[PDB]
């Protein structure tokens, strides 16, 4: 009769078992490569997966592992898999579904790194990304084909601050047999569990809010495990030549696109994250609501600050009220749209440059879901890859200021942005 | 006046940061870096400016170790990845997409083998593996859609030496660059870039790193592959960048530019700056450890080679080695410190020894500075076909020694003891 | 005219500064020994503090230095000195003013470490602290002579709870021209800024509540600046020999103290932090509000819970209702009297006992402000090392379980902490 | 059957945690350990059961560094601390209170003459600096509370060799522990140990770390010192631990069982487990690299030992050294690898070569990988006064160089090219 632990715990617990060599109650940092097979027989069992245990990091790490399960844990996954960078995750989880030839029909409204590994990396390994405006559900119908393997969306277009309407394109997506991934970088479990609202996968860069110190690169992919894998993803139903004819929905049952991906993508392209990421987004991921909720708090307050500013056009965030995505807001993010929203100031492009220039306590880098108030400009820095149309479609504007609202002192946040707005 | 290599692995691309002075390469353990101006994050982006953008992209700590490994090949620049697999992931995919082909040596580490054989081709990518043996065979199987020509210096767990130049010669009058994984070697013992290699690999996990510690891996970039109409993406504007054309932009370091703007920063498969770390601290011994590494795996190969408990020894230090020749010629300080040897009694002697052995550590990696063993058939190579696993070389009775650094005393008693542990 | 920012700001910001090299935003780990010397002047200057620089990291160390600046921020110290440990905060922050045959004055209600350290590593060392009852202001008073060089208490006893009078004790210290020590390790500079209520020196065990993580060992001493340094503390008023005759107050003014600390004892002794270490506590304090906001308003629901359990003899925290020290508590812990408590459950020695052995969210460990939730019975274990008598003095009991509160869900915590009393 | 050196340095210690089975050494980045029980917890407290406590008192990852430490120093066993400053304040204060001396070679670490001199004096601890040279000096100096000798293999920066074995005599006739600062030569160089020493210290920063990234110190107890009534702490029951006698308890590891119950746990100067993890990290190669430091180090003094420019070379393997003898008698392969000159034209010759090295990095360490070079006079020994400099060896014009194990051919350029700027 095991427990169900709330969220604040499972941020802190899940996934960490006290290792019983050493009885560390931190998770060690298993900055190691490999891993001792007590006997051939042993190492043959780990290879030929009738063994669970510890292979080679490069697969799976103990330490990643825990942020794995702890990730996995907070969305309601039954896995994850870590890789090198959120690019790596979004990459991992297309390909883990998508070979050459197949599409994915994506929202145009994308991290412009994604949008770029949409449009153009995976371009060129045969996959052909369709971007839809996520905001017209009969998109997302209309560019799925025969070849589409997976709707693409993230919770909280990075930077068009869109709530995709999960529930209706999961609906799309399970219609036409193929997965909902939802790239949860900008929510994060705490803000928006997106297996809840009909999400296959989930990917985040761990990068940004969950790691939520500005420290590690990191990805993450979430399978919900929810998706009855069909002859649309054959690799996941039929016996992969590469693990002598193993099946992943027969070995792994509802795990097998995680699993599947761990042991052909994680194992055969290796964007993997170190353990000492795994640490540090470890040490995020433990006081992810804590920080999530200051940062939902401060992004609501500078949103309104900011949205009530002679010297502010328009403020992007969709819970300010007559915000598009309000009710998308209401229903999905209740807690609060993210803490990444825009901003035009008045002046446009040259009023935004003198923000971006004037703010002292912001940090301009690129980055969001830093523990720090962040500011960019996207159309030249984030989104600078895309054409002035895939910036367009993703929502990005000339004057368009990007703030990841940090956890500093609101006042100080809102101290800063006014000082710069004043200048 | 260059530095010697020993300097530059304890120096190369390391400066002095103005801020701290620190000697030591700072662990920049940071996704992002302030842009001191919007010109300048727009400069940074638009590539007008060298800086720090973003970790997936860059990074202070890994731009040691790259420039450091860069150096140490006598490469342009290199663009350190998560792994060796991303390494030559992202190796080929710079230069190969959908469609593509490459040439790759048959006898290749399992997880390569199994990247080119399976998840390459997944991404349209036909990796045609080869006979190394046999140039003919390099010749043969290039096609108007080869991309690469694909080997590893010694071949893991073949340990042969493919003729680099010879190899060198057909990718290039194919107009195609030759690619060397040289995790076996490093640069210490073998720099393929002056043996015709266009582009080098390594697995930075292995002896590069040195300690086991950190998965990481490296492409360097020779600079020299003039990069043709078989590479559109190098020599035409990339749409990504604004019609960027990576020749032009980046000259020589074309390809690499392109392996970070490309494919490191849309995959993302980038490496820790605390492995970047790490690995530095391995490179820092580079020499130090590869000398011992090769001294005692001559040493232990000779005892083998010698072993009346031991069938054979591949090695190609060892006299009568197949690769004898290709060893005084390529890797004259030694061909690598990975070897097999097959116990009398095959398999179960195999099992028997690897059981048995206290000192050597049973595990799946190579190129740490202690002693590794491992079965390769069954493990490394396990996902192999019995064809694939012996086109690699791969023997069922096959045992695969990554000769550490432990006194050679110790590694000879310790496979002394467990061989005479198995019955004649 | 420069910014005042609040403490959340400053637990993210205070001390950082974008490194001229990389502009990495994240604090590197200059994991480091040794910073060049650009010249042989350059050298010598900094040697001879003629110039400020990194010298070698025993000494000073670029992360360490924000952790340090952060910390004096955060407490509105003028500079602050890392250490390895708490431990080695308190020996520095001791040996820093007092050498053999001087006298400090400490609370008895200390951490064991602490009393071990004043009781015998000190003693051997020809410091000789007089233990008073900080329940009775005139000990402290009685306890003073002309050796005395230092008042010592923790801001809440470990595992006393027990809240001095600061700003009474902090005045008998100042009318005897000795400086006040407040170990602020239980409450943070987020629950208790003892500076404000005439600390002269903070340390704290960053392992606990300003780690958060459970990582990383580390101590840091903060030196108010605000202390007079008089003829009681020669070595800070009289020409250092090691130092060609520098006078630490001539030289440093109101940072004297804290200067010496790094000059002799750090330099000398060498109980350095690792930068890494500091970097993990860095990434602890950058949530540290949030952190100990969370860990109060569970420490307050968890103490509250047993307060009123049936199987629970006594809980001892001072935010509960008839605690001694609540109006301690209001007067000086006003957020909350820190996140650690302790109770006495029905059944005594063997009731805790079992419920220590039946906590399975509570981690069983020696440590205290960790994120995780920690139990532990002080008398066998942090307290150990104290007799009978000094154990009752440091308001250890038999049947004491000492709760560090973590900031998992307090739904989880009572559960886990009712399920192990229900047993 | 012992491992020789090369083994251990990798693999002494190091035990596969039953959990992960981690080859490398976790990095045990962890303050507090789970007890399973109340009764574990108090056993381990009540020190009934070994186990981890906490990391401020023992680490797992420390630990492998503490037992390495003492496997290559032949040591019952080893306390890491923060720094060499902190093994050698608890080497001391392990066995010496308020009212005890302690006898210290004059040539010393200007940190730890400093120590000893200051902040030992200041706890009641008055160290009688001797002049090593001199045998007698050491018995002179001996008082009924002298609690032990303490020397430096080879002085920073004099780099005079102690004559072990006869200090240690006097030591022992006195009842008191040699104590050895073995930091300038690592075991590898010096087995202290092997020549009466009771307790070794290392700052692990240097040599035995290797890669100047981490402070570390180490204590090593040989445990063969038998604990006398000049050290009641270790043989009368200690009030902090209930009436333990720490020779009753731990025997031959009383010491450094107290060492790590006592001033560990009180004071806290604890290393890091990431530090340890760095430092293992460098001992895994540390033969290796004092191989190639003593290599280049004397290729470097023979070079400057013969260099016009160069006044003087202060290195023991040089033909005429004072301590050439004691060189080859107790550090046979090498005098360790740092070493002083004074090139012609005093410290204004010393100030233009320290400016004009390229290579030699200029900063307070020794024991990098990286060549290191300073000015003692004005840096490392600074807060000595002139006489105490003196009597440390440290001279204005001389120069120190930590030899590292870059190309001795650059080393060499580095360092003439810089003399060669100096006019006759
Ligand atoms: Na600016
Ligand atoms: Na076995
Ligand atoms: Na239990
Ligand atoms: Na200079």
């Amino acid at each position: 009769e095991e427990r169900k632990y709330g969220f604040d715990t499972l941020q802190l617990h899940a996934g960490q078992f006290v290792d019983r060599e050493t009885k560390s109650r931190a998770v060690p940092i298993y900055q190691t490569t490999s891993y001792i097979f007590e006997t051939p027989e042993e190492a043959a069992d780990l290879f030929a997966l009738k063994k669970a245990g510890n292979i080679y990091t490069r697969i799976g790490n103990p330490t990643t592992d825990v942020l794995e399960k702890r990730i996995a844990a907070l969305d309601g996954g039954v896995g994850a898999v870590a890789t090198s960078s959120g690019q790596a995750a979004i990459t991992y989880a297309i390909l883990n579904i998508a070979r050459s030839g197949d599409e994915v029909v994506a929202a145009s409204t994308l991290y412009g790194g994604t949008y770029t590994l949409f449009a153009h990396t995976l371009r060129k390994l045969g996959i052909t990304v369709k971007f839809v405006n996520p905001d017209y559900l009969e998109e997302f119908e209309k560019a799925i084909t025969d070849k589409t393997k997976a709707i693409f969306v993230e919770t909280l277009g990075n930077p068009n601050i869109n709530i995709p309407d999960f529930e209706a394109i999961a609906e799309i997506a399970h219609k036409h047999g193929i997965p909902f991934i939802v790239d949860n970088t900008f929510a994060t479990p705490y803000l928006f569990r997106p297996i809840e609202h009909g999400a296959d996968i989930v990917v985040y860069s761990m990068t940004k809010f969950l790691g939520g110190h500005g420290t590690s690169i990191a990805g993450i992919v979430v399978d919900s495990g929810k998706f009855e894998w069909n002859e649309k993803f054959p690799d996941l139903i039929q016996p992969d030549p590469s693990y002598h004819g193993l099946i992943y929905t027969k070995e792994f049952g509802n795990a097998a696109y995680i699993a599947k991906l761990r042991l052909t993508l994680l194992r055969d392209i290796g964007a993997c994250l170190s353990p000492f990421n795994s640490f540090l987004v470890l040490l995020g991921v433990e006081t992810l609501s804590l920080r999530m909720q200051k940062h939902v708090d401060n992004a609501m307050k500078l949103a309104k600050f900011l949205n009530d500013h002679p010297k502010v056009e328009w403020v992007n965030y969709p819970a300010l009220e007559g915000n598009k995505y309000y009710e998308l807001y209401k229903k999905y993010l209740p807690k609060g749209p993210g803490a990444i929203f825009t901003f035009g100031p008045k002046g446009g492009y040259d009023a935004a440059k003198k923000i971006i220039n004037n703010v002292k306590l912001f940090s301009h880098l690129a980055n969001v879901g830093d523990a720090k108030s962040l500011i960019i400009h996207p159309a030249s820095t984030t989104h600078q890859q895309l054409t002035e149309e895939e910036q367009r479609a993703a929502g990005v504007l000339p004057e368009m200021i990007r703030l990841s609202v940090g956890i500093e002192d609101i006042e100080d946040l809102i101290y800063d942005i006014e000082s710069a707005l004043n200048k």
